[PDB]
């Protein structure tokens, strides 16, 4: 139907707009810390701590597939970067000061994003 191919064309720009969000999400993470899966490998404990493991690669190849219906799901994704990191690790290092700034900065440019799927539907 063309109404199918209409919801279509709105996921596909969708997928382009949170494309843009995310590279420059991952601008403010010059740093590479949230790039990548935690390895399980190197933190083999880790799945006792973390439920839902994300990073940047992991929401990028569910991008790719337009996976994310809404931005909201896709804010959800960010939020588990930041939020396991918080978690796993202490106030007094590396990475949870990194987490603490990719959020801050982070909050600025999906402030925008918002507005702009409000506005362009």
């Amino acid at each position: 139907s063309m109404e199918q191919v209409a919801m279509e064309l709105r996921l596909t720009e969708l997928t382009r707009l949170l494309r843009s969000v995310l590279d420059q999400l991952q601008d403010k993470d010059p740093a590479r810390i949230f790039a990548q899966p935690v390895s399980l490998k190197e933190v083999p404990d880790y799945l006792d701590h973390i439920k839902h493991p994300m990073d940047f690669a992991t929401m990028r190849k569910r991008l790719e597939a337009q996976g994310y219906k809404n931005l909201h799901e896709f804010e959800e994704d960010f939020d588990l970067i930041i939020d396991n990191c918080m978690k796993y690790n202490a106030r007094d290092t590396v990475f949870y000061r990194a987490a603490v700034r990719l959020r801050d900065q982070g909050g600025v440019v999906l402030r925008q994003a918002r507005r702009e799927v409000d506005s362009i539907g």
